[PDB]
């Protein structure tokens, strides 16, 4: 399954609203409502999303 298709991504996005940064087992939570996509999956998701945006806003990808 490896690569993010565009719905996963976007019930990725859906998960991250319903369940906020203070939603303890978070990744657990938002991997429950993302079919097939474990809670380690969901959290390396959400560490390209933030290192993406970090790229955009400093032009560096951090370390």
């Amino acid at each position: 399954g490896r690569p993010w298709s565009a719905k996963e991504n976007k019930a990725f996005e859906r998960a991250l609203a319903v369940y906020d940064k203070d939603t303890p087992d978070r990744w657990a939570n938002v991997a429950r409502a993302v079919e097939g996509r474990t809670p380690e999956e969901v959290k390396k998701h959400y560490e390209i999303l933030v290192e993406d945006i970090k790229y955009i806003e400093s032009g560096k990808v951090p370390f």
